[PDB]
C-alpha cells in the first residue's frame, strides 16, 4: 500500500505470567525415600590420609579406614553463596547415609569413629575444586581463550 510507516514494532514473546493456580506441588511426592531425596554421589578419589598432628588420631584413623567412605556426595551451586559452598555441605551429608549402613545390624560408630568419618570427607569434598583449580590459577598466567 502507499505511505505505510512503522507505527508499531514486534519483539520476541515474553515468558507467560503464570502463577494463576496451584502454586504448591510439582516435583516428586511421597516420603517413601531412604535416600537424601535431592542429592547425588560422585566418584572416589585417591583415599586421603588425615594429618591431625596428634599421634592418636592420625594412627587410629588408619585402623578403621575400611568402615569409612572413599566417595562424597555433591550439591548444586544454587545453595548459599561461596565457591566452596558444595564442599563442607557434602561433608555432612555423606556421613548421613554412611553411618546408618551399619546400624541395620545394631552396630554403630563411636564418637571417635563418627568424627573420623566426618574428617575423611573434608579433603575429598574440596578435591573436586582442586581438579579444576587450574582453571583458576592459569587464568592469571594467561588469558583463557574459551569465552566466559
Amino acid at each position: 500500500g502507499q505511505g505505510g510507516g512503522t507505527h508499531s514494532q514486534w519483539n520476541k514473546p515474553s515468558k507467560p505470567k503464570t502463577n494463576m493456580k496451584h502454586m504448591a506441588g510439582a516435583a516428586a511426592a511421597g516420603a517413601v525415600v531412604g535416600g537424601l531425596g535431592g542429592y547425588m554421589l560422585g566418584s572416589a578419589m585417591s583415599r586421603p590420609i588425615i594429618h591431625f598432628g596428634s599421634d592418636y588420631e592420625d594412627r587410629y584413623y588408619r585402623e578403621n579406614m575400611h568402615r569409612y567412605p572413599n566417595q562424597v556426595y555433591y550439591r548444586p551451586m544454587d545453595e548459599y553463596s561461596n565457591q566452596n559452598n558444595f564442599v563442607h555441605d557434602c561433608v555432612n551429608i555423606t556421613i548421613k547415609q554412611h553411618t546408618v549402613t551399619t546400624t541395620t545390624k545394631g552396630e554403630n560408630f563411636t564418637e571417635t569413629d563418627v568424627k573420623m568419618m566426618e574428617r575423611v570427607v573434608e579433603p575429598m569434598c574440596i578435591t573436586q575444586y582442586e581438579r579444576e583449580s587450574q582453571a583458576y590459577y592459569q587464568r592469571g598466567s594467561s588469558h583463557h581463550h574459551h569465552h566466559h
